[PDB]
């Protein structure tokens, strides 16, 4: 009716300094879409997609007009994580579509866990996915008529006039989060690229100086190259050297050779699996049975603990693996997704054709004998 | 309901109508700013509004025209500035230009009682202005914009009612502002590393030439300049001015049917080197990005020709491929963004990027004459 949009010009001035938070202002503005519809609590879902496949999981949780945001928001951690065929919102997200719920309980798409689990039952809701392009970043939903079994037409129109700003908000952080994707990514190359041509060397050296040189771009914890012996496909494997970047904690760097059977990125099996099969291994946490990656709350005397790992062979221009760079935990305690498997893609592809000059290296070599072996 | 008290309520009929809008994501930045520069001019009885745009080019900044004279009612194509007919300003000249050089907020009553004016856009259309409030954009450091709401119908100035209501609502503009340039960025950065991942692939197909390398990876990356012409010129190498000599040359034609051409000890009447850019560029190691062609100094193709195609010079940016010990050792030139603009900072930053690359990647070729001296300079031996 009256003071609907007041705390919208307000929030445009939240976002115009820079300095806001993404979700704080999200949270608000769900705070008054709750009030302001009468809706028990309100709470957002976040979609990834990690492997092939997407997900879904908690990031903002149970608004009230009253909680404060650092109540609300669920800390990567403790976030609950549904794949698309269960639960609403996994469905939401699939179907790209609006949705009013007058009953649940008559809904096959039901998400019995978050209602079990915190207790604080559902009965009706509406829902919705914000998309960019092809791609849905988020699913908003708001909870619990608080006057009798079904939301009015009246209601939605709100709600999507309301979501209507939150998706402005919602997209303009994702174009910054992919504009710094690809800006990570393409700094990576061009630094690798500039290591690269430095100087004719051979595969150590070469791959050694780069991944060096852009240790900072990964924004990761830890991760081990590993390079193969090349004298396919699978279990003719044999690591012969391995390169670890130890750049969470105090900055170590080893350089590894004949590297044991139990080496601490290797006794996972991960980089034999990538090694014999060849493909990218997006994952989440230490117990997927069909590896040992380390239960133990420590690896090492840092007490240093394992969390998400994505794993990339390394390839020819041949395509023979040329070796399995495996990587540790982001800086900021979330999964491996969708576009830090594009951004290492990029990286890994990159020196998997460089390897023509460590291939040249040997050879000018070989060659500067048999020509000096004439005088 | 009071004159006031409804336009408040007024205001939020006209905002969720912006986000409605702005939730189709085809179209259009200029379109929904131009439709709010409409309801600005409603909303605050302004004559009409303009939005200048602002980019910098070699090290420098500047403004430049690109909504104009919106009334409460001009209908959009009527509005906005096609880059062939935009007018621009350096920003010591003008008032855009000072306030995009200052960052800064103005409610200037009396415009003709100020000392950054310029007559020209005034005495352009005749549509002579007297009172606008004025604000920039911003994305952090930079500017991305310019907006001037013009001529204050039924008064002298701007109330501070109005200087709040401005404000209000550019906030609107600023977030659709960043969040485009943003995406620009975005683009510019996946422009910027493909462009590297491919000439990566190519120079790493295949030991080759430094003419094989070159043209494979201009070749290839073609789709991604957005560039409607670009020649390559290779100087001879056996360190600057004059000593010059391009051997090679190679032109990259992408404006209707496409033909590439592999120009051998060209001429000096060559399309591309008559400008005397590519050679000047030779001379000095530094970048220039033009617009247009005639830039007094040089004989830039000034014709409808150069071709029978009729195709006709407008910007053009010149960039050198460096060695490692760092002679110039060719000169890449680009021509015409396809769509419309002006070459701009961040061309120069891809482009760049591009040219150094190249520049490294000599190694390779240099390594592949000694190589060929090796399957040679040993079968002199056995």
């Amino acid at each position: 009716r009256l003071e609907e949009c007041n705390i919208l010009f307000e929030l445009l001035t939240e976002i115009q300094d820079e300095a806001g938070s993404m979700e704080k202002i999200v949270h608000k503005t769900l705070q008054r879409l709750s009030q302001l519809l009468a809706r028990d609590r309100c709470s957002m879902f976040i979609c990834r997609s990690r492997n092939g496949i997407p997900e879904v999981a908690t990031r903002l949780l149970n608004v009230t007009p009253t909680s404060k945001f650092e109540d609300n928001l669920v800390n990567p951690d403790k976030e609950t994580v549904f794949p698309l065929d269960i639960g609403i919102a996994g469905w939401v997200a699939h179907t790209k579509k609006f949705f009013n719920i007058p009953d649940v309980k008559k809904n096959n798409h039901f998400s019995d866990y978050l209602d079990k689990k915190t207790g604080y039952t559902t009965v009706n809701m509406m829902a919705i996915p914000i998309t960019q392009g092809k791609e849905v970043l988020a699913v908003v939903m708001a909870l619990n008529k608080l006057n009798a079994s079904e939301f009015s037409k009246e209601d939605e129109e709100v709600f999507k006039k309301y979501l209507n700003f939150i998706s402005l908000v919602l997209r303009n952080h994702h174009t910054s989060y992919l504009y710094n994707i690809e800006s990570r990514r393409s700094q990576m190359l061009l630094w690798s690229a500039n290591k690269v041509f430095e100087e004719l060397t051979d595969i150590e050296r070469q791959f050694h100086k780069a991944l060096y040189t852009i240790r900072m771009y990964l924004n990761c914890e830890r991760y081990s190259v590993g390079l193969l012996d090349m004298t396919p496909d699978g279990r003719e494997v044999n690591f012969y050297k391995i390169i670890d970047y130890i750049l969470h904690g105090k900055e170590e760097i080893k350089v590894i050779p004949t590297p044991p059977a139990d080496h601490w990125c290797l006794i996972s099996g991960l980089p034999t699996y990538v090694a014999e099969n060849g493909f990218i291994c997006n994952m989440m946490n230490a117990p997927a049975d069909e590896y040992f990656t380390f239960q133990k709350g420590p690896v090492d005397e840092t007490g240093w603990v394992i969390k998400n790992v994505l794993s990339l062979p390394i390839v020819n221009k041949k395509e023979e693996i040329v070796g399995v760079a495996t990587f540790y935990n982001r800086k900021d305690g979330k999964p491996f997704d969708e576009y830090d498997e594009q951004i290492i893609e990029t990286l890994t592809q990159f020196l998997g054709w460089s390897v023509l000059n460590t291939d040249t290296y040997d050879k000018m070599n070989k060659l500067e004998n048999r020509k000096d072996i004439a005088q």
